[PDB]
Order: C-alpha cells, then sequence, then structure tokens
C-alpha cells in the first residue's frame, strides 16, 4: 500500500454530484463506489443512478436516509442497477421502477472494513478502489469547510449521520488525510471534496461504517 493515493487521477470517479434536498446521501456513496469498480473491471467511467437505490432499496429509508451495505445488497439481490440516464436523479422518493435495458453494472457482494480501524481503510482503498464511509458531518465547521485538513474537536465518532466516497489518502503541510467526495455539489468544499483528517482517532467516525461492493 502506497503512502499516498487519489483514485480520480487514474479515472475512477465520476464527477461531483447534488442530492439536493433529500438525505439520499448513502445511495451517492453507493453508486460512487460502484463506479470505481465498474471502472477497474471493465474499462468504462460512467454515472450510476442513485435515484434507482432511493426508490427500490426496502431495507433503506429513501430520502430519510440508509446504509450502503443495504444498497450493495438491492444491487445484487437485483441482479443489476442502472445508469443515471435510465433512472435519473429527482431527490424525492417514488415507487420503485427498475428498468432492466439500462442495467449499467452489478453488485456480487460487500465486505466492511473492521470498524474504527483507519490502517484497513488505508490498505481497503489501495487495493479495492474508492470505498463508502460515514461520517459525522453535522458540524457548522463541516458544512462551511473550503480549504485544509477538516479536523473539529467536538465531531462525534458515535453520531453517523452522513455517507460519502473515500478516493485516497496523503497526506497535506504534514498532516494526514482522506480525500473524500461529497455529494453537496460543486460548488461545496473544494470543488465539492474535503479533505479529512486521517490517524487522528478516528475522527467523525471515518472508519466505523466503511464498505466496498465487489463486482
Ligand atoms: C436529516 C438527515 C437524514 C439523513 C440520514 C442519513 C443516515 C442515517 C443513518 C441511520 O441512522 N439510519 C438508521 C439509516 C445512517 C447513515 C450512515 F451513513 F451512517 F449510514 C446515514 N443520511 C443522510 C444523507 N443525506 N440523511
Amino acid at each position: 500500500a502506497p503512502d499516498s493515493v487519489d483514485y480520480r487521477k487514474k479515472g475512477y470517479v465520476t464527477p461531483v454530484k447534488n442530492q439536493g434536498q433529500c438525505g439520499s446521501c448513502w445511495a451517492f456513496s453507493s453508486v460512487g463506489a460502484l463506479e470505481g469498480q465498474l471502472k477497474k473491471k471493465t474499462g468504462k467511467l460512467l454515472n450510476l443512478s442513485p435515484q434507482n437505490l432511493v426508490d427500490c432499496v426496502s431495507e433503506n429509508d429513501g430520502c430519510g436516509g440508509g446504509y450502503m451495505t443495504n444498497a450493495f445488497q438491492y444491487v445484487q439481490k437485483n441482479r443489476g442497477i442502472d445508469s443515471e440516464d435510465a433512472y435519473p436523479y429527482v431527490g424525492q422518493e417514488e415507487s420503485c421502477m427498475y428498468n432492466p435495458t439500462g442495467k449499467a453494472a452489478k453488485c456480487r457482494g460487500y465486505r466492511e472494513i473492521p470498524e474504527g480501524n483507519e490502517k484497513a481503510l488505508k490498505r481497503a482503498v489501495a487495493r479495492v478502489g474508492p470505498v463508502s464511509v460515514a461520517i459525522d458531518a453535522s458540524l457548522t465547521s463541516f458544512q462551511f469547510y473550503s480549504k485544509g485538513v477538516y479536523y473539529d474537536e467536538s465531531c462525534n465518532s458515535d453520531n453517523l449521520n452522513h455517507a460519502v466516497l473515500a478516493v485516497g489518502y496523503g497526506i497535506q503541510k504534514g498532516n494526514k488525510h482522506w480525500i473524500i467526495k461529497n455529494s453537496w455539489g460543486e460548488n461545496w468544499g473544494n470543488k465539492g471534496y474535503i479533505l479529512m483528517a486521517r490517524n487522528k482517532n478516528n475522527a467523525c467516525g471515518i472508519a466505523n461504517l466503511a464498505s466496498f461492493p465487489k463486482m
């Protein structure tokens, strides 16, 4: 495992999306992970459907939140997830309307990173690619992030309330970080991205609910 890795520079990461006024972070985290595996497997980079997940993952709560593991299971069981174009994002939950002709990827299971183990998350990112992670994104400091390696004393490892994508890791001006793709649009943070403190006692719970899909 290298000391720094950025899957964006390998072409594994799609443009930053905007979940709008719906608690579908978990769907965007899940599709980001699937996108990265799809590129690694097939050589194609393309947008998969978070709406497909929002409407059809019965184990999750749609715009009221959900888990990525339940998303990956849905895709496996369903034997497919649609492309964005085949099931576009509307930011509100509707009846499940999966379209077999628009299938753009499959899932053959998922694996979880041992809870709170940032070394294991690092190795997982280096060996697989982008990994779905859950964090405490509830602080005002998080909302108005612009630059630097995000750390706040008041972040809560036990309050996982937001889901994002770990697309890499490294170090900036002495400070180790995770490279995190968010889903609040390109005009949030640093072009839709945030660097979050790494190996600082599992800050914001970043390694407490990490998972990736198999393909
Ligand atoms: C008003 C915020 C609603 C909301 C909730 C969640 C959310 C809720 C839960 C959780 O506790 N359960 C039970 C699924 C868990 C998670 C995570 F990432 F840890 F798996 C996220 N995500 C978003 C993302 N936008 N929005």
